[PDB]
Parts: structure tokens; sequence; C-alpha cells
């Protein structure tokens, strides 16, 4: 199975 | 700590 | 249209 | 509720 | 390369 | 601002 998986960032 | 969990969902 | 849709957990 | 929504993109 | 790019929403 | 930055991965 493919999920994301991600973070927070500020920009 | 927090992270980003998701699918691809198809729209 | 591929989007991803996904939510904050707390890891 | 938050949720993430978001695109894939080529970099 | 192929990365997710996303926002928060409220949902 | 916040933004998301994600990967996809195989799971």
């Amino acid at each position: 199975k493919v999920k994301v998986l991600g973070d927070v960032i500020e920009v």
C-alpha cells in the first residue's frame, strides 16, 4: 500500500 | 511529535 | 484528479 | 476538525 | 522526484 | 505560514 507520510514546515 | 499520515484519493 | 487527504497524528 | 489536503508535485 | 505539498484545512 | 511537505511511502 502507498501512504503519504509528511511534516509540518514553517514557510 | 506531530506528523502527517494521509492517503491518495481519486477526486 | 488525485489529491492527498490526511491527518495530523501524535507520534 | 483539521485535515490535510495536498497535491503531488514534480520536484 | 514526487513530493506531497499540502495545507491544513478547517473542515 | 505552515504547509505540509511529505513523501509517498511503500507500506
